[PDB]
């Protein structure tokens, strides 16, 4: 009758949590209550560091080869599962059936490239990685081989509110053959993530999230001793030039905008309209409005809804202000009724123009299907405008001159540029995951 | 009238800056002024990163194969010019002529393996990953840098991080310790006759408020220091706090674990020398060591050996020994020492007592043997700085190994001992990154970068090496997609 | 029966070959007709080149992740279908259960190896060399390569030779042997089945004629080949000649040097397994060795042990030496053997009238054992490709270095000794890249092929300079 | 009275040859004779090969530190004596100063870069990857950068542990003659370089001789050719980098100056006489108009000795080689192509005596014409005409040898095609040389090729 619970992966053992706090998860698309995620208590976090800790031996001394060989079994597991991790994401997150596929095949990849560090190889100890609270992000498929292969321990913090599609990958990996204990899931909420870094015995945390959790997560762990490569993906700044393809230009923004409801990391909500490129507003609007707005199970379900409803509020919200403050509104997805999951978080494309820095929603990570244009005079001040930006990962141009690519690769700071593609390096682990993990 | 005075060097020449407070450098063999340093104001140093930022972009646009010519060109005038910086440096900071040569040796053999960096600077690339669609990799500078260096390696610390900011392309601004500046500046002399272009390399001088300056200031981008734990320690609070990559190889305290299993001989010689070389006037010295089984019945060698090293004026033969580079540090060598003695330490040979002759007024300080000492004496808490050698005897190595992990400064630590099997052992219990065995301090070549580890070592990534490359160098890839229709 | 003929493999499709000259595959345990190989022709060589450069271009473009992918899968069916190649070899080639099980896992071994060129694969840049100038290169494929397998290793070879060039971002073109086709077949069909872009490989099957055209096709980038020194020599110059780039372990011959200062037993257990191993039909056989010493006197004891080698089909138990490839490699075999005995050299050890009960119908040739032989001597010039070994006498270190050294074609051997001086000594002196030393073959992996170097051998280098400065 | 005659260098000693065959060096600016080269005996041969023999086992012994530091104070000493270098060059060569200078810099980097290799050439399963020498080396220069071919093969030949015999040009060995007296003062090992003068014969000889174990070629593509042949039959290492004529395409979106000024430059830049010059050009779709400009801008060049300031290019090598350049343009002519400018009879005030040839530029050439097929190597300029970037693609592809080809272009796009789909081992991007010197088929490839492998297997661990 009552939604399923989920037993949290301890001790070597699926048990149920004994919380009494219990976070009621709802689909997306309609609203309806899926499953409840659990607040690990002290006594169940304790357990299972000490589980994490009888573990770690045992697995060190496993030779390197011994762990590559179980990482290459995991991935043939996920290969073959693969079609349930992607029905778990569609129905958690409500993300469209191809943005699953492709989700679960880059962490496929990465599990792969963390299996090639065969003659790259002491581990730290018990590291665990904290994911956001936006989205079902493949962090566990990211990080967790990396800690493995190295030789630690893993206590991986998933999205509480989307915790089966991480409670598959551990089920996946016991049936791996790995050491029963190795991998600890433990769910909740702020509480968790303060337990985590005051935590001594716990070396390395990872975290992608929001730039205020990170840097904070990034200063807990700094004063309680723990080294910490958080890499939040912040805001996408993307220059357009008119020298480059209309069309394929303007799909790959609408796409990369609005894509999985604009919620994936690297959404390119940001867009600059340099060199005349104004006029491309009707046309990217229209092809805005041709998205299909559906559930992500469904065909034609180029961008799905929004993980909570709370998200659709706060993007409401902000629409609100934006428009209060002057922006012009050329595309509302507020109105949106989808038909079938009128009940649903689904916000339609939004397209907002005359935005500028001292606008709030240039200066705030709208994590939604929301995207904002702004225009420059010449290429020097799209790169100033930029570069004024501390909170960036990756910034992408559109252009068919090599000069003008040369020039925004170099003297642009953003570490991850892109010519002629809207999101390069979807990823943000990596080669510096060796020496993170190691010493 | 006016001690000879060191200058800055601004714009890539060397100018008399407003000196409004002065610093007297005074000789450790003789206490007496043998230099000034002025006090660099605000005026200088922002001109200091004004030619830094200047300089940027034309040595950027500069190819590696140039560089590393400038590179060999200053290494060649170095070793041309190697009595002159040996001489300067045991006159200055007082260590002994062959503790300056075997320096400036290491600086020459890092700036050789420096010169050659082509392959490690060449990036990546991963074309036709898609149809029409390429990857590439491509490693570029941080911009401009700083280093502070310590009184105790005028020479070796300064050529770990200049040349490997240089030949990476990127500017930087040297912050020399104001007590020994002199070889700083022959070093820069002899850079600039290297053929190194103008604005490329800037010095300024200070006591605190240089570093604030170049922690402060947004414009550095990297930031590396050695030297004690509470300026370590600050200067990566600032630096770090304010948004800028620093790498700080803080005072270390190296615990020399001596096996019963030995020969005794070359060890309780390798242990006198480490524990007194240079006067202990190092960043990582074998000031402190850890007797198990017959160690402990070793201390009577242990003394006469001590006894045996001579201290004598650093151009002197005999100098086995050196003095400390100030009054105030023999002062504080003497304090500690009283301390540890108050504190039940029996100290078998004193070392305060001696006196060279010809050579009184000096700050010179014998050998001192300090026995029976455990965690609760303060010789254990605080760093000595000095020619003195810490003991604590255990009755089993497992003690010995719990002392050597609660020493919050183990930035290396050594076991001296044949037997395998006990090297492993104490590897595998030891909270140390740089692990030696039958060497009284495992230093790292110039190959690899430094392996820090305790307080005693903090960084984002190490000095010089790969490491030092990874650091100095950044990471930026492009995807481009140069496809039609 | 009909004995079913080796169909082709052209394109996504196992297409029959219209060819009208047909060869009969005879198995060698007892001359059995089994299968008949087709003899392509133009047209169905044509269409398999049309084939593979219309597949070249999609398997190019692909990114290299997908290659691995794919070769990870092929590698995972063939230790799946381990037994069936294994078996496969063991009746068309007529080695024992055993010589089959290990050469399939060398070419896994090899194909796991070659799974991690990823990083081998990438390019360099250097940025900003100049103002405005960069510099980057890229690595990609010849295009078109071409495969020439022996009648020796019709699985290790291919899986050693293919993968390189598919993951490298080629096209191949497999000629396996007119003798063993089947397990080329298998192995073809598992690749298949791995996902691979259909046209990516074809295989076609002729007698010297399909070599011909293999080395005269302009579209043909790179040819390589393994097997005898004439055969190997002829495809070079014919490869040099139309500009095809070859590389060809053309060096066979291989010579053992043994010094009293060792271990007889062992020494002589590792002798007798490695010369008689698998018929000695392998191309780096241990045929010739060089008797040092009181090496003369442990001949005995070298006969002795080659007689405990049982004589049997691979097919059943206790097998140590299957029968030959072909009924004339029998004749051959037993025709050097009757010259060398008529040029004076004593036969210590006959096999050429073994009969294996229950198949003396097959190609079976026991251990041979020539002692006595001289430079001047047909059997150490000639290559004999069967269970013969060729003994010849010298007094010191140097007389078999010389020896060794006569031999130009003869890149392998290994020197049994205790003393470190000797070892270097004969490592030095004698002019031959793989040097072994206590050990029968020195790592058979042979070379001018794989590795690192194999990459380069499949791949070219593009130096881009681009200054974009306005 | 009589010329002073060239030295050879057997055993640490430029000995005096005693050959009856010798050949006038003849200044390409007044066509003075200035030197006189001759021909190497088979006992002077003979002997140089002994003593390189008897060099090499001392020279391999040497560890690799040892051989670098004896290349590094070679370096040290070419940097020394540039200028010397330099001017011998303008002298023999008759190149500008300034293009004597640049190439004696690339040179020198060359040696740098030879230096800056590691420990590379040395490299139960115990194995070793020992990395031995070969032997006794050689190499043939061409006239195109002869100052700059020893330093090519010296350096690596050297450090890699082999002897070598250099083969210089006999048109040009004063370069090649000083730098072997700067490496002898470096300090280096007698008997480890030695070097003998002649022509084909002495080519046939070094060829045929077994114990020459690698020899390295550039130049025409008929000798490359040839020496390769000739090599392979003896069972021996052969590299060499035929020269080959390259293709500079101009798209009409580039930048017109720009694009005239470095093609003129390179083109004719030291008339043409380097085996990376640029001597053929393919104007695609409106960039066929800039003719007239190309012409402007060739004549705009300064034709002046190579010692006097302001000399653009300089004259050729040898009066021969201005009779063949001038019966190509004759024969080219003669087929129908179009001729814009003649430099053929050019009269250059104060040195009218020597083999100067003004700027040439051909249009209308046609693949089957004889101006696309023989290798001009002067300062003649074929154009090409073409529709679109596909035809210029096949017209460079179909070319049956080639080192480097240019395209200037400003879009992305074209150039990424051209890159991809041209057969060209070197291509640049608005630059007309993509490389200073031929690189493709060292460095890496050197220290393959100059060097073996030896995989030393052992499991002794039972004794």
């Amino acid at each position: 009758s009552s939604v399923p619970t989920v037993k949290l992966f301890i001790g070597g053992k699926f048990v149920e949590s004994k919380s009494d706090k219990w976070i009621d998860i709802h689909n997306p698309a309609t609203n309806e209550v899926i499953g409840r995620v659990p607040q690990a208590t002290k006594a169940e976090m304790d357990a299972a560091i000490a589980s994490c800790k009888r573990a770690f031996p045992a697995w060190a001394d496993t030779s390197v080869l011994s762990r590559q060989q179980v990482l290459l079994r995991y991935q043939q597991l996920i290969k073959e599962n693969l079609k349930e991790i992607a029905k778990l994401i569609t129905l958690e997150q409500g993300k469209t059936l191809a943005d699953a596929e492709g989700d679960v095949f880059r962490g496929l990849q990465v599990v792969e490239h963390a299996c090639s560090v065969t003659s790259l190889m002491l581990p730290l100890g018990v590291c665990a990685g904290i994911a956001p609270f936006n989205f079902p992000a493949m962090i566990p498929l990211w990080m967790f081989p990396m800690a493995m292969v190295c030789g630690n321990t893993f206590l991986m913090k998933p999205s509480e509110r989307v915790p089966g599609a991480t409670m598959l990958l551990a089920k996946l990996l016991q049936d791996s053959g790995a050491p029963d204990g190795t991998l600890n899931i433990i769910h909740g909420q702020h509480e968790a993530v303060n337990f985590i870094c005051d935590h001594p015995d716990i070396k390395a945390i990872s975290f992608v999230g929001s730039n205020k959790a990170g840097e904070y997560i990034f200063e807990r762990g700094s004063r309680h001793g723990k080294r910490v490569q958080a890499n939040m993906g912040a805001k996408n700044h993307g220059v357009v030039m008119p020298d480059a393809n209309k069309e394929n230009t303007l799909n790959q923004l609408v796409g990369a905008a609005f894509g999985a409801a604009g919620q994936r990391c690297m959404a390119l909500s940001t867009a600059v309209l340099v060199g005349e490129a104004k006029k491309w507003l009707p046309e990217l609007v229209e092809h805005a409005k041709n998205l299909r707005v559906n559930a992500g199970d469904q065909p034609g379900a180029d961008l799905g809804p929004l993980i909570t409803p709370q998200a659709k509020e706060r993007v409401c919200n902000l629409i609100d202000s934006g428009t209060k403050e002057g922006a012009s509104i050329l595309l509302d997805g507020r109105k949106i009724k989808v038909k079938g999951y009128e009940n649903g978080n689904f916000v339609g494309p939004t397209i907002i123009s005359n935005v500028k820095p001292n606008m709030t929603c240039y200066k705030e990570e709208i994590f939604g299907p929301v995207l904002v244009v702004l225009e420059t005079e010449t290429l020097d001040e799209a790169i100033q405008i930029v570069n004024n930006n501390p909170y960036g990962n990756g910034t992408a141009i559109f252009t068919t001159n090599g000069a003008t690519a040369r020039k925004y690769a170099h003297l642009v700071d953003v570490g991850q540029v892109g010519v002629n593609v809207p999101i390069p390096v979807p990823l943000p682990y990596g080669k510096q995951g060796i020496q993170f993990y190691t010493q």
